[PDB]
């Protein structure tokens, strides 16, 4: 939640991030 769009690298295996 909050934010998810503010990402890095071009290779991660997390994306259910929600905290």
């Amino acid at each position: 939640k909050f934010v998810i769009f503010l990402d890095v690298k071009h290779f991660s295996p997390e994306d259910l991030t929600v905290k």
